[PDB]
């Protein structure tokens, strides 16, 4: 069925130190049954110098917190109360991405 032979990415966990506004990205989802998706990478922050993190990466997990099923504010409290050191685990999701944008 659909989704079924999209081709999945190992999960990889990213680590981010916080910068003064934040830690460089925004998310979308959290709705729907759709996933906490990053959405945008800001030039210069602290996730842009990492290289790691692209649009199209699902979020699930912060600091061990699980929000593949969260909602959109609760996906934005836990990055905001992670701390200076934020461990993410994200997982390259780019077939879904891509039909939840459309």
């Amino acid at each position: 069925g659909l989704g079924e032979e999209d081709i999945p990415r190992e999960p990889r966990r990213i680590v981010i130190h916080r910068g003064s506004t934040g830690l460089g990205f925004n998310i979308v989802g959290g709705e729907d049954g759709e996933g906490i998706f990053i959405s945008f990478i800001l030039a210069g922050g602290p996730a842009d110098l990492s290289g790691e993190l692209r649009k199209g990466d699902q979020i699930l997990s912060v600091n061990g917190v699980d929000l593949r099923n969260a909602s959109h504010e609760q996906a934005a409290i836990a990055l905001k109360n992670a701390g200076q050191t934020v461990t993410i685990i994200a997982q390259y999701k780019p077939e879904e991405y891509s039909r939840f944008e459309a």
